[PDB]
């Protein structure tokens, strides 16, 4: 029991939103598991169930920033965070730069950019219908989006979404173990370091302008301004994704569907439901090493050994979600978007926008559906956030 053997998780492609089987495995073999992922060199803890989870994340006795330098097993050949960025800060330093933005993430902060959002969609949709059948929810839709919701809370002007998004593509391909040069990469952030030092000088309420006030109130750097953008920028497009695998599932379950589409009012439930069910990612992603020697549920865990959460499996705790694989759209603490410090920033505009997704193509699309079998709707391989390489749909014209 204090000494699990090590399980090997090498990357497979799954299909659809299939739960991965080893990490089923892993979540039948007791709450401490340890794993060897395809990267990095050596063994990880790991933490499956729910309560166990948000101790790990919520500790700080375990860490971000002593994770770059020790090698530790991972998925991913690269990570994506720079040395310094948030997902690599503990507290103090990360709740003072996540606090600079922070009023701009809330439901109220959010609402905002509500109906600006809601108008671009309704454009896109309506350019599909308009275009006509058959189509690719997810390049007519999907895809867009959440690239102009994100570029318009952070200040982005329209004609630059392209070159954002390339940017960001690169940067993602790099972890994946593409070869890209520093200096390709750090285009986005010499993109934010103008827009947020020289630009947005003057008061404003989006996110450029605020990290650009805290600058000037010697609160943040520049540096640390710029490397938060940044990633907020990149994390903008797991919408993309997780919409994608929400209505893969929808579609493919046509009930599932009439009752979202007939019933308004519990579209807000529903959706939260979706959320923690779909299996966003591929394994897990960034691990936490132990400050001092601590134990969990009993097993010593030594300073210095990375563990992982799998917010995935807290999502089936049994527990905590009483027939964890059935959706019930009347089931909710899930975490779907983290928990602790290091939670989501991102996690109510992404509610935000997984809404007015549902809305528009349930209420929009004269009877809409999917224009191949379930099964044969390719999704994405190789990747660390799951998803369909595209949606082809169809409706009634
Ligand atoms: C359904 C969509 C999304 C899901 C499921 C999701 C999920 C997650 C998860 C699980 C984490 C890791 C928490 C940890 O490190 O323990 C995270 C971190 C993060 N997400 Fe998202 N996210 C979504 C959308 C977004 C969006 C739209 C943005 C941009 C506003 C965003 C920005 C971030 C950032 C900046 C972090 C790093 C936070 C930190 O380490 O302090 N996310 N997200
Ligand atoms: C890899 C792992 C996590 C993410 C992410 C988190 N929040 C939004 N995107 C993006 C790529
Ligand atoms: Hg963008
Ligand atoms: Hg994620």
């Amino acid at each position: 029991q204090a000494v699990p053997p090590v399980r090997d998780w090498p990357a497979v492609d799954l299909p659809g939103s299939d739960f991965d089987p080893v990490l089923t495995e892993l979540m039948r073999e007791g709450p401490v598991t340890r794993i060897s992922l395809p990267n990095g060199e050596g063994w990880a803890w790991l933490v499956t169930r729910h309560d166990d989870v948000r101790l790990v994340t919520n500790d700080p006795r375990f860490g971000r920033e002593a994770v770059m330098d020790r090698q530790v097993t991972r998925l991913a050949p690269h990570f994506i965070p720079a040395r310094g960025a948030v997902g690599f800060l503990d507290p103090p330093d990360h709740t003072r730069l996540r606090r600079s933005v922070a009023a701009a993430f809330t439901a109220r902060g959010v609402e905002r950019v509500r109906e600006r959002s809601r108008g671009m969609l309704d454009e896109l949709v309506d350019a599909m219908l308009r275009a006509g059948p058959p189509a690719d929810l997810t390049e007519a839709v999907l895809s867009p989006f959440p690239i102009a919701v994100i570029c318009e809370l952070m200040g982005v002007p329209a004609t630059d979404r392209h070159s954002m998004h390339t940017w960001t593509q690169l940067i993602l391909s790099s972890s994946h173990g593409a070869e890209v040069s520093e200096r390709a990469k750090n285009e986005m952030n010499a993109y934010f370091s103008d827009l947020i030092g020289l630009r947005s000088d003057s008061a404003g309420e989006d996110v450029t302008s605020l990290l650009g006030a805290a600058v000037g109130r010697d609160e943040i750097t520049l540096s640390e301004a710029v490397g938060l953008a940044v990633l907020l920028q990149i994390g903008g497009e797991a919408v993309t994704n997780n919409s994608g695998q929400m209505f893969h599932l929808l579609l493919s379950r046509p009930e599932l569907a009439e009752r979202l589409r007939s019933e308004p009012e519990i579209r807000p439930r529903a959706i939260d439901e979706l959320l923690r069910w779909i299996p966003h990612r591929n394994a897990v992603g960034l691990s936490r090493i132990a400050l001092e020697d601590v134990e969990i549920k009993g097993v010593r865990i030594r300073a210095g050994d990375a563990v992982y959460v799998s917010y995935l499996a807290a999502n089936r705790d049994p527990e905590v979600f009483p027939d964890p694989d059935r959706i019930d759209f009347e089931r909710n603490p899930h975490v779907s978007f983290g928990f602790g410090p290091h939670y989501c920033p991102g996690g109510m505009l992404a509610r935000l926008e997984s809404e007015l997704l549902v809305d528009a193509v349930l209420d929009r699309v004269p009877g809409l559906k999917l224009a191949v079998a379930p099964e044969d709707v390719p999704f994405k391989k190789g990747a660390l956030i799951r998803g369909p390489e595209a949606l082809p749909v169809t409706w009634h014209a």
